C-alpha cells in the first residue's frame, strides 16, 4: 500500500554525468561508450546567443578548446559532430560504468526521472512529465543544462531528455537525446513563450484507479459517460481531450478494479465539478497527473 | 526555478542492495563491508536464530551468491557475516534521525531496485511509504558531502497503509515491535517547521499571495498550532529558518503570521508550488540544498 511520486534509481545514470567546458561556459554531459552528448549551446558565447550559427561557431572549435572532465579524470576529446541541438564529443575513453541503454522520443503525458546536475556532480533526482505543452515543470538551476531525463525498465536505461534551457515562465525546455527540442522551442535567446498547459486526462484517470486500489472510492459515482460528453466537459476544464487509445490503455487497470474507463470518466467530471470538499485522494488536494497507467500498474503490483 | 520532491542519488545505496531469503521468506539486504543487515523477521528471535546455520540464509549479490560464515542479531536487525566484502562499498553512517527529517527509500524486490522516493519520518515515527510484499529491507538514507547516512530499514505495513521500520543498529521508529499483534500508528501532526521551510521555497520561488503584513509572538502562534494538529515550533525551529528568513526578507514569525492566516482561512482555490495542501516533507535544510545546488 501507499503512492508516491516516485523516480527510477539514478545509480546507472550517475555513472554517465561529466562536466563539459568551452570558454566560460560550464555544463553537464551524458558520457556512454566514447561520446559524451551535451547542449549544442555549450559553444556559444554572450552575444552568439540571440541569433547563434551552430554550425559556423562548431567549425571554429578544434577538440582541445572542449575540457571534458569525468569526477578527477579529464577526458581527451578525439572528435566532435553536432546532431540537431546536441553536440557529440567523441573521447579517448570509453566510460567503463555505461550502463545498457537506448535512446528514447517520449510524447506528452509520459513520465521519466530527472538527475539533477551540477558541474558533471549529481545533486538530486526527481519524478516529472513531459507537459502537453511540451515543458517540463522541472527544479533547474543556472548549470543544469545537460541534466538527463530517463526511465529504467527492467535493466536498460531509456534516454529520453536533455535538459536546455529555462522559459521565462520558470518552466523548462530540452531536447531528446538525437537533439531533437520538445515543443516548438529553439536554442536561441529570442522570445518563446509555452503554450497554455493541459492536464494530462489519461494520467488523472490512472490516479483515480491507483486511488481505488488503495481503498480510496468516495469520489466514485453510479454514472457513466459518453466518450464525446466527457471531451465536452474535459475541455471546458484546460484537460486533454481522453482518445480512443487512453480508454484503452487505462483497460488493465479497469479491469483490476472492475469499474469501466467511462465510469471512471464519470467520476472526473463529478470531481471536476464539485471539486474535493475539504477531501483528499491518495493524501493530494488537487487531481494528480504525472503518474501515467503504466506507473500506476508498476507502483501497484509490480 | 521549479520545486519538487527530489531523493538524493540512489547510486552509493544500490551497490549495497542484496537479496536475503530464509526458508519461504524473501526480503533485502544491505550488504556494507563483510555485513549484510536485513530485517531480523526473516527468520522468540534468540530461540528461532539459534536453530539457524549460516548455510540456512541464501544471500543473493546480482546473479553473485554470497556465502554467509556468521550470523548475530542487533535489536530488530541481524547482521549476516559474509565471505565478501562488498568493493562498492561507500563511506558511510549509520545514523538515528528524529521526527521531521527527510530521508530517500530506495525501494527495492528480491535485492533489486526498483524505485527512489522522498519521505519525511512523521511525528507518530511512521513513514508515508509507497511498499509491497518483499521490500522489508529496502532502506532510508542522506547524503552528506560523499558519505551516506543510513538512517532507515523497513521492517513492516501498518493497518492504516503506513510504514514502520527501523534505524540501521535495529532500533525501531516509535513504538512498535516486529511481531503479529495490533499496533496502530498514533495521531498524526503536521511537521511545521517543514511547512515554513516550504512556505520560504515557495517565496524564493515568487509566489507571495499569502504573505501578510503581520507578525506573531512564537506563545501565540504555538497556540494556533496546536489547535490545528501541528507541531510546536521551537526556539529551535527558529534559528534553522535564519537562512531562509534573511534570503527572502520575511522574518520566521512574520511566515508563522502568513501559516496562522492559511490555517484558519485557507488557501480559496489558490496553490502554493503546484499544490493545495501545506506540504510538510521539505526540511529547512532541503529548501536550501535544491534552491542553491548542493551536489554529491
Ligand atoms: O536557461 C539556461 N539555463 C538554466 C537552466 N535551467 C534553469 C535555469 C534557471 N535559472 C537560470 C538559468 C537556468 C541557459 C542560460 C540562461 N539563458 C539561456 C538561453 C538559451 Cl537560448 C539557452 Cl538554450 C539556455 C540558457
Ligand atoms: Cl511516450
Amino acid at each position: 500500500s501507499g503512492f508516491r511520486k516516485m523516480a527510477f534509481p539514478s545509480g546507472k545514470v550517475e555513472g554517465c554525468m561529466v562536466q563539459v567546458t568551452c570558454g566560460t561556459t560550464t555544463l553537464n554531459g551524458l558520457w556512454l561508450d566514447d561520446v559524451v552528448y551535451c547542449p549544442r549551446h555549450v559553444i556559444c558565447t554572450s552575444e552568439d546567443m540571440l541569433n547563434p550559427n551552430y554550425e559556423d561557431l562548431l567549425i571554429r572549435k578544434s577538440n582541445h578548446n572542449f575540457l571534458v572532465q569525468a569526477g578527477n579524470v579529464q577526458l581527451r576529446v578525439i572528435g566532435h559532430s553536432m546532431q540537431n541541438c546536441v553536440l557529440k564529443l567523441k573521447v579517448d575513453t570509453a566510460n567503463p560504468k555505461t550502463p545498457k541503454y537506448k535512446f528514447v522520443r517520449i510524447q506528452p503525458g509520459q513520465t521519466f526521472s530527472v538527475l539533477a546536475c551540477y558541474n558533471g556532480s549529481p545533486s538530486g533526482v526527481y519524478q516529472c512529465a513531459m507537459r502537453p505543452n511540451f515543458t517540463i515543470k522541472g527544479s533547474f538551476l543556472n548549470g543544469s543544462c545537460g541534466s538527463v531525463g530517463f526511465n529504467i525498465d527492467y535493466d536498460c536505461v531509456s534516454f529520453c531528455y536533455m535538459h536546455h534551457m529555462e522559459l521565462p515562465t520558470g518552466v523548462h525546455a530540452g531536447t531528446d537525446l538525437e537533439g531533437n527540442f520538445y515543443g516548438p522551442f529553439v536554442d536561441r535567446q529570442t522570445a518563446q513563450a509555452a503554450g497554455t498547459d493541459t492536464t494530462i486526462t489519461v494520467n488523472v484517470l490512472a490516479w483515480l484507479y491507483a486511488a481505488v486500489i488503495n481503498g480510496d472510492r468516495w469520489f466514485l459515482n453510479r454514472f457513466t459517460t459518453t466518450l464525446n460528453d466527457f471531451n465536452l466537459v474535459a475541455m471546458k476544464y484546460n484537460y486533454e481531450p481522453l482518445t480512443q487509445d487512453h480508454v484503452d490503455i487505462l483497460g488493465p487497470l479497469s479491469a483490476q478494479t472492475g469499474i469501466a474507463v467511462l465510469d471512471m470518466c464519470a467520476s472526473l467530471k463529478e470531481l471536476l465539478q464539485n471539486g474535493m470538499n475539504g477531501r483528499t485522494i491518495l493524501g493530494s488536494a488537487l487531481l494528480e497527473d504525472e503518474f501515467t497507467p503504466f506507473d500506476v500498474v508498476r507502483q501497484c503490483s509490480g
